[PDB]
Formats: C-alpha cells, structure tokens, sequence
RNA sequence: GCUGUGUUCGAUCCACAGC
C-alpha cells in the first residue's frame, strides 16, 4: 500500500498491525505457494534511521512538518518516534541553530537526517535561495556547535547546482550479521535501506537460505554492496553489478574495508550484462575478468517498488536459484505469475520494515523446477 | 526543456535518470 507514518505511534497495535500484513502476503502469494511465512519483527519505536522534513515558517518560529495522507494538510512535527533516537535529538538541534539566524534560517525549505547505528550523522540542509561563504561561515559555527555536543555529525548545504560538504557526504555503519561485524558506507542521496533492525534480519535471512550453496553469485544493483558483502560467506565468488558511481565507490571502499576477497564489483548495467554472458561483445570494463571462468547458479535481486522489468524477468529465469526481495508484494506477485511457471518457492519471509504503514518488505528463494 | 524516479507522507521547489 502507501501510508504515512504518524507522529503518534499506535505502539498498542504493532502486533495486530503486523498479523493483517501476515495474512494479507499469505494471500497474494497463495497461487503460488501454500508455505506457511518466517515472520521477522520491527523495534516498535524509533526503527527508521533516516528522515526527511518540510520546514514551515510561521513568522519567526519554524518547524518541521509532514503531511496528512489524505487531505494533503500540514502536520506540524516536534519529535518524530519512527525515527531513531539520533535523528530526533537532531531534530532540537537543527532548529535551535538556526531559528534565529537568518543565513542558516532564510529560504531553509526542508532537512534531509541520515543517521546510523554506529551513531553518526548526515544532515542536508535544503534551500531556494543561493549559498555563499556567509553562509558557510554561519553552517561551520554550528557544525562545531553539534560536535560541540558529541554528535558525530556532517551537513550539506544544498540549493540549485550547489553542494557544499562540510567535511564529507557519507558516514559508516556497523552491523551485526550472524556473528560477524560488518562495515557499510552510506552516501547521502544513495539508496540505503531505512529500517537498520530489519535490514540485519534480511541479512540474515538471505545467509540462511543460500547455506551449503555450490559455486558462485550474481547480483544485480546492489547499492553499496549491502546483501553481496553479506553472502560472500555462502559464496566461492561473488559478481555484484551496479551503475551509480557512488554507489559503486561506496561499494569498493566497503569490500576492502571488511577485508573481503571473492567479490568483485562491476560497473555495469543488467541489459548490457546480460550481452556479455549470453552472445558476447568484448567489453572495455570487463576486461579484467574472464565470465565463462565464473559459475553463478543463484541470481539476486531486490528492485525498487516497480520491481523486474520483463527483459530482467527472463534474464532471472536463466537461474536455477533466484533470490528476490521485494518492497512491494504486489509487483512481486505480477512478477511471479512469470517466474512460477519455471520456478517452486522454496522459502519465503515477510520483514515489517515499514511498521504502521500499509507497506511490506519481503523475501523469496525460487528453486528450478 | 520534457518525461520518469526517490523502497515513510511529500518534492513543476532538492536530487538523480532518461530524452
């Protein structure tokens, strides 16, 4: 579905909140399949570890606020409970250094809060209005101001064409998978998955299902390595392909920071991939690397709501093992009235990644029939 | 310019993609 997240959470229906998606995936994935669903459960409370708010002038008060769903009215936001604790100790921060001045304050539309479990920060502040060295001046002072406080914290300052990094546009996250700590750089305006409790249980979930595999994975648009990184453990090789340049360097940097050998990251897109497995064209970027030397009988995939386009959908089928998440069940499913015919569900997960909302993560291994 | 995207609401405003 498509539901908004209050400012008030209804914490008392977590668990009835969660058994109607329960029910809810049960049924869509009845024509093909009759498993009965691993269920993976959220934090009730402060699970989302980035934000992002309108900012609303009433003279010379501001103040962030969301939107009602329905009626499009703006909802005035003092604290924000679905967020982690650090966005919301941001949240005070942010608006006490810029109140009352005027650099920092005029034109200042919304505030991107980008935060982690390890306990750094990344806050963008968004403007209509250009920014000067007055204004990186005043940004400096209260960046000194928040280190002042503890918070490992960087800001951006962005208006049209202009992005001014304090220091720097990512920071470094630590989680625990299956044993084993695990870095992973997040760059502002890349994709990273917002629910950090459940992300460790998709981690998790997905080294469970690909135990005691024979030979080699292929991923396709894996971010900044998230689930490859992970899986390299079940894997002799790893081939993880992406074509956002910070995704890719955000990617790189976390495989030598985890001292990760078997994985290898290539620069490319799904369509001219493909041309280099089945057909060939000898490619200028692959060169380093010979493909038939590689044996990749699981595919991964997690695509944006969309989900597989039917060129991407054939291309899966190729696999005898697809592992596919979803955040979106719905396109999951149109795209499983495809893959079912030449695939058996062999497992599947739901991951209430997005408490309080109509909205559904979820997870499924297809085996070739 | 135009279209599309952004895995919470939300963005002809910030960003990206395609053209």
């Amino acid at each position: 579905g498509s539901h908004m997240t209050p400012e008030h959470l209804p914490t008392e229906q977590y668990e009835a909140q969660l058994a109607e998606k329960v029910v809810r995936l049960q049924s869509m994935m009845a024509p093909f399949s009759d498993l009965v669903p691993e269920v993976f459960r959220s934090p009730v409370s402060h699970y989302r570890m980035r934000a992002e708010f309108r900012i609303w002038h009433d003279g010379d008060d501001l103040y962030h606020i969301i939107f009602d769903q329905q009626t499009k009215s703006r909802i005035r936001v003092d604290s924000f409970p679905a967020a982690s604790e650090l966005i919301n100790q941001l949240m005070t921060a942010m608006i006490a250094g810029v109140r009352n001045n005027p650099v920092l304050r005029h034109k200042l539309f919304q505030i991107d809060y980008l935060t982690t479990l390890s306990n750094q920060a990344v806050v963008s502040l968004l403007y209509h209005k250009k920014l000067d060295d007055e204004w990186r001046q005043e940004a400096e002072a209260l960046r000194d101001a928040l280190r002042a406080q503890n918070l490992n914290v960087h800001l951006i300052g962005r208006a049209t064409k202009t992005k001014i990094e304090l220091d720097q546009d990512y920071i470094d996250e630590r989680l625990p998978v299956a044993g084993k700590e695990m870095i992973y750089r997040q760059v502002e305006n890349s994709f990273t998955q917002p629910n950090a409790a459940m992300n460790i249980q998709m981690l998790e979930w997905a080294l469970d299902v690909t135990k005691g595999s024979k030979g080699d994975l292929l991923e396709l648009y894996c971010g900044n390595g998230n689930f490859s990184l992970a899986l390299a453990r079940n894997f002799d090789r790893v081939l993880a392909t992406e074509i956002a340049k910070p995704s890719v360097a955000a990617a790189q940097y976390n495989i030598a920071a985890n001292h990760i050998d078997n994985v290898q990251i290539i620069r490319m897109a799904a369509e001219e991939f493909t041309q280099a497995m089945n057909g060939v064209r000898e490619f200028n970027r692959l060169q380093g690397i010979d493909l038939k030397s590689y044996q990749c009988e699981t595919i991964f995939v997690d695509p944006p709501r969309s989900g597989l386009d039917s060129e991407t959908e054939k291309m899966v089928q190729a696999y005898p093992r697809i592992l596919y998440i979803s955040c979106n069940p719905e396109t999951l499913c149109k795209n499983l009235e495809t893959l079912s015919q030449t695939h058996k569900v062999e497992r599947l997960a739901l991951f209430d990644q997005f408490p309080y909302t109509h909205h559904m993560q979820c997870g499924v291994l297809l085996t070739a029939k």
